[PDB]
């Protein structure tokens, strides 16, 4: 006999499908869209039921039919002779998949299939069949395209991908036949090294073992879809089987090299143990607990092998760019000579490394598009620009704000036009925040890059993108303790360039009576009210930023009847208010009804109504080019002496935003 069968593997394999199955003798192969029709005598249907790497399934096609009718279907099946191709109290089931006008929906498919085969025992007077969903003894597998149904016997049972040395669900997340294969396209060659510093399950690592000692991916299955079949070939099945053993055997007992194998989860080492045991190839294998950050080359004499590795994938996060980062870093200190090959979901994230792939593959894992790139690490860059921009402003801003006594500030403020962020430290955190895939992996530098130069931990680093759950942060600025949130909001709760404002505000305080207009967080009332204000009015329409600021009150000692806070629009409060101050804060958004350039005299005008005798109003605004209408003023009766360059902070020495700042007095 020559028979012919079907080999199913996942798109993108087939052609690798293929040439394995030729390599093990099968002829006339045909690629198809996720499988391989192929051709060769009995021995040949067992060899590629033990041998094949990348087959999903292997089957016997049996028939096939146009089904134009619930009838062509039946009919269609009987045709098989069933009653004769089932041993004796063999078990089965029937999947279907596909679909047509007739058969609407698959398990009604699986249901009419099933009932023909049913009554092909029945009609013979024979006991009928059972089916056995979970462990049939016979499979029927039956592919419906177009009009034409294909019945094949499923000559696997369980998936192939199951080789002995698991858990039959399970959920790997990679199949052991596309780990088979990414073995393949790694460029490792069997008997080198091969070292994998995110192990996992250990999967990758356990198909190249098998594959590099003629390991059978069949040798340990505990079950076929063979064996409750009549037409079964017990003879032929077991010089296979007596093949495999004398292979694997000597497989083994020669291998000379090694395998090693870590990961930082404790849990999944013993695991990837466990299966390796039991795959029988154990001894060749070291796992260990260890993280990618103390990664170490076991060989550091030679000889050269391969790093292969699945990192973990944004499921931007900080973490990992700088985990990719220090790879790269890893692999040019510690394995230089050795190729490399990676398989992941983020190809951006493999940008970190600073390496260029020599060649790349395109697969699906599931739902999910992944690459694997290869590359050659150097025998014995990185936006240097921004490193040493940044690492000077570091030496620079550093000393500075431990004299000012400072501890939120900008680190840098778009000073490279080609590197385009703000940098901000606010305690231990970093917020950078961006301005401007090209794109994307240049942000990534710059994330790897001032995680590098600041010696910050990756959780600390929050991106701001150009594109709200969880937490605040206690901060101080000179003495007042203020509550920033790093995340949620389009800022952080602290304009950081009118710190010197603030200040002053402290200074000019003691026993006055002060008000904060268009008030936000409040951090200006903290700064009058620990300067020992007699009473502090804070205004603003958000309740969200008065909550905010009542907590920044809070946090200073700042409670009580003298303490104030009133949502309102500052604007009609402005016009009605009667209350007198002696200090009044005002610093409001260039638009919101409201234009700062347009209304400010008319501001000024009613200020004028609430100012105590003797008293001050600092107003300021950053809208850029404004001009303060000093006529307008001094028909007021008001003056108004400019404060800006003394409130300027070296952090924002060189930003575009002028931030305006005037001292208003009666004239
Ligand atoms: N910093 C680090 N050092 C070492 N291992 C890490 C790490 N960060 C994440 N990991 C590990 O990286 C792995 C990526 S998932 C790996 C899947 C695997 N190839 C398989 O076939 O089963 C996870 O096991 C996670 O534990
Ligand atoms: N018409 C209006 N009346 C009252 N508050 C307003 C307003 N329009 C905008 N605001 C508020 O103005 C603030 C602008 S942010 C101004 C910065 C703030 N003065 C500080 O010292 O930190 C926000 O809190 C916003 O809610």
């Amino acid at each position: 006999a020559m028979n012919s069968l079907f080999a199913s593997t996942a798109r993108g394999l087939e052609e690798l499908l293929k040439t394995e199955l030729e390599n093990l003798g099968a002829v006339e192969c045909q690629v198809v869209q996720g499988g391989v029709h192929f051709k060769g005598d009995t021995r040949l249907v067992y060899q590629s039921l033990m041998w094949s790497r990348l087959a999903s399934r292997i089957m016997l096609p049996l028939g096939e039919c146009k089904v134009y009718s619930d009838l062509d279907l039946y009919l269609g099946v009987q045709a098989i002779n069933w009653t004769e191709m089932f041993n004796p109290g063999a078990t089965f089931a029937v999947h279907f998949s596909g679909l047509n006008d007739t058969i609407r929906n698959s398990q009604y498919g699986a249901m009419k299939v099933k009932d023909a085969i049913v009554d092909a025992f029945t009609r013979k007077n024979l006991p009928r069949p059972n089916v056995d969903r979970d462990a049939p003894d016979i499979r029927v597998n039956v592919w419906l395209h177009k009009e034409t149904a294909s019945i094949a016997l499923d000559l696997s049972g369980d998936g192939l991908h199951l080789r002995g040395y698991r858990d039959r669900a399970g959920i790997a997340p990679i199949k052991e036949t596309l780990a088979a294969a990414i073995v393949m396209r790694s460029g490792w060659q069997p008997g080198t090294p091969l070292l994998d510093p995110m192990c996992g399950s250990g999967t990758l690592l356990i198909e190249a073992a098998m594959l590099a000692t003629d390991r059978a991916p069949g040798l340990h299955r505990g079950r076929w879809g063979f064996s409750g079949w009549a037409q079964h070939d017990e003879a032929i099945w077991q010089e296979v089987k007596a093949e495999a053993q004398t292979r694997a055997r000597k497989g083994l007992a020669e291998y000379s090299s090694h395998f090693y194998g870590s990961d930082s989860d404790a849990r999944v080492i013993q695991r990837a143990r466990t299966n390796a045991r039991l795959a029988g190839i154990g001894e060749l294998i070291t796992f260990e607990v260890k993280d990618v950050a103390q990664l170490t080359n076991p060989l550091p004499k030679g000889p050269y092998g391969t790093v292969l590795s699945n990192p973990p994938y944004g499921e931007s996060e900080p973490a990992l760019i700088a985990l990719h980062s220090l790879l790269g870093r890893i692999m040019k200190n510690q394995f230089g000579g050795w190729n490399l090959s990676l398989f992941s979901a983020s190809p951006d994230l493999l940008s970190c490394l600073q390496l260029r792939a020599d060649k790349q593959y395109k697969a699906k894992n599931g739902p999910l598009d992944c690459v694997q790139k290869n590359y050659h690490v150097a025998e014995s860059m990185v936006a240097e620009d921004y490193t040493n921009r940044l690492r000077k402003n570091l030496k620079k801003f550093e000393k500075w704000a431990r004299q000012e006594g400072i501890e939120c500030y900008r680190l840098y403020d778009a000073d490279l036009p080609e590197y385009n962020v703000a940098v901000d430290r606010y305690a231990d955190w970093v917020v950078v925040q961006e301005y401007a895939h090209k794109a994307r992996q240049r942000l990534f530098d710059i994330i790897a890059a001032t995680i590098s130069v600041l010696g910050i931990a990756p959780n600390k680093l929050v991106l701001k993108t150009r594109e709200e759950k969880g937490e605040f942060l206690e901060v101080t600025e000179y003495n007042a303790h203020l509550w920033v949130n790093l995340t949620d909001y389009l800022d952080t709760g602290l304009f950081l360039d009118h710190r010197i404002a603030r200040r002053m505000l402290g200074q000019m305080s003691k026993g006055k009576d002060f008000l904060n207009l268009f008030s936000y967080t409040g951090s200006a009332t903290v700064h009058a009210g620990l300067g020992g204000a007699r009473s502090t009015t804070t205004v603003d329409m958000s309740r969200t930023y008065l909550e905010w600021a009542e907590r920044n009150l809070r946090l200073n000692g700042l409670t009580g009847r003298a303490h104030r806070l009133i949502q309102a629009d500052c604007l009609a409060w402005l016009r009605e208010a009667n209350e007198q101050f002696d200090l009044i804060f005002i610093d409001p958004p260039t638009f919101s009804a409201f234009d700062v350039q347009r209304d400010h005299l008319a501001l000024m005008k009613d200020l004028k109504r609430l100012l105590r005798a003797g008293g001050t109003i600092m107003f300021s605004n950053n809208k850029r080019g404004f001009r303060m209408d000093l006529d307008g003023l001094a028909k007021l009766g008001l003056k108004a002496q400019e404060i800006t360059q003394k409130t300027l902070s070296q952090d924002f020495a060189r930003n575009r935003q002028i931030h305006n700042c005037w001292l208003i007095t009666a004239a």
